[PDB]
């Protein structure tokens, strides 16, 4: 019997219209001892909002029990602590797990778009690059668009700790060479708490 | 009870015959009651006898740690042989077996591209030189930067990322003083991977 606690998605905390949530997952619940119990706290003050999702019977004859707590955007971004407490018959003592946003002064990301290398122009597809550096903490969302429509053939690296204590990442969008050569505009969109309106975009085109 | 961890060789050690690649079997949580541990090693299921076992080390939590190292042949690892470490201890009901090998699949040659700093970044005192490596399989790779034949210090590389075609990509970022870039120095990104000729390639970047 083990307990894991998961933070909300960055995009959910940065847009007021979306619903962020903390997730508490209990694994390795035996058939002999069901009836896992959940206690949730926020800065020590107990809350009663959580919902217990239906459990799954797994392939190795165990169960996974999930509890979800909805959180306010300003609570999470202010640094409040969330504690999940799990009690089962098989456990000797209740298990406590805690999570919160990383502490420290937030730092604004710098966004740079880089066109394909000239050597890549011999291929059928080319890579468009979006470098995002200098940001803190590491919670961030990156998306690509063109003509106001989302592009989907992109992949983003995990954040990497840089030598000055900030984070950086790269996002790579793959497009057909003919779309690049015709002059279409491609945009890298970045969402982070230290940005004005939590959002900025940078464009790239051959022109 | 004891736990067993098996570690692969470092990518640079398998790619240069002058270096020595090694597989490491590490056993933790050996009790003070039953400290005797036995190792058996197999390569493709055939037992080998040239492994080197270090003396047990007492930890501050009243347990022992034991390490056994097997030196491997470069061609054996690159040909996909499987290495098994088996650990026997009287506190166990059965021996513990762990297996490791190179990732399965056909190797694919990396494409290496260097990208100069963005124009918007030239207002800064430091600039970023970018090395993109894409299309490679498997993900075991080594990336380094140098200038004028001497290694550069201030770079960081992302972990490999699985792309949409089943191959991997990564980026490496070198941070340099703007003055060094604007004076026409040559910077070079070097890459080591099994699918490259001589396991090595290099690509340069300069103002010009
Ligand atoms: C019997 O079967 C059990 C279950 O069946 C599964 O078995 C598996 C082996 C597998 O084969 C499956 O086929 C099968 O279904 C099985 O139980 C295992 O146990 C594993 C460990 O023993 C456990 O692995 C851990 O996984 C977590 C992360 O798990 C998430 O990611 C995986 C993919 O990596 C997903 O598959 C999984 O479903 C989890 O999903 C994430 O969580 C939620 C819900 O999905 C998402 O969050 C929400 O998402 C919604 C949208 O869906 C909203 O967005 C919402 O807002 C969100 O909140 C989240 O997005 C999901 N993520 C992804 C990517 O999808 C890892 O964290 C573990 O890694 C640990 O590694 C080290 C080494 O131990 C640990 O030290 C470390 O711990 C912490 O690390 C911190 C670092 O900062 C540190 O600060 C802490 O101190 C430290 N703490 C401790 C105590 O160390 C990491 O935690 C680990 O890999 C499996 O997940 C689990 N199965 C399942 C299904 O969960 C049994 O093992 C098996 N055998 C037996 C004998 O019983
Ligand atoms: C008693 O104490 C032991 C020693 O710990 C010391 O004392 C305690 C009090 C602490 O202060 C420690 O910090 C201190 O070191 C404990 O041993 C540890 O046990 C845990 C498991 O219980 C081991 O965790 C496993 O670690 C794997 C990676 O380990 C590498 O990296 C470590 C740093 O991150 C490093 O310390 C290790 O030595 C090891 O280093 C590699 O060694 C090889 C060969 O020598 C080299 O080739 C590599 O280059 C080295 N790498 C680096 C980065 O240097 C993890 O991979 C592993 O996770 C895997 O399995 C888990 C499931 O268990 C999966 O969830 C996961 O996804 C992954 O697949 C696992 O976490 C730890 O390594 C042990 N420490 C040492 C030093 O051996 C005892 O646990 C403790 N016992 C009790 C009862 O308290």
């Amino acid at each position: 019997p083990s307990v894991f606690l998961f933070p909300p998605k960055p995009k959910d905390t940065l847009m007021i219209s979306r619903t962020p949530e903390v997730t508490c997952v209990v694994v390795d619940v035996s058939h002999e001892d069901p009836e896992v119990k959940f206690n949730w706290y926020v800065d020590g003050v107990e809350v009663h909002n959580a919902k217990t999702k239906p459990r799954e019977e797994q392939y190795n004859s165990t169960y996974r029990v999930v509890s979800v707590l909805t959180v306010l955007h300003q609570d999470w971004l202010n640094g409040k602590e969330y504690k999940c407490k799990v009690s089962n018959k098989a456990l000797p003592a209740p298990i406590e797990k805690t999570i919160s946003k990383a502490k420290g002064q937030p730092r604004e990301p710098q966004v740079y778009t880089l066109p394909p290398s000239r050597d890549e122009l011999t291929k059928n597809q080319v890579s468009l690059t979006c470098l995002v550096k200098g940001f803190y903490p590491s919670d961030i969302a990156v998306e690509w668009e063109s003509n106001g429509q989302p592009e989907n053939n992109y992949k983003t690296t995990p954040p990497v700790l840089d030598s000055d204590g900030s984070f950086f990442l790269y996002s790579k969008l793959t497009v057909d060479k003919s779309r690049w050569q015709q002059g279409n505009v491609f945009s890298c969109s970045v969402m982070h708490e230290a940005l004005h309106n939590h959002y900025t975009q940078k464009s790239l085109s051959l022109s």
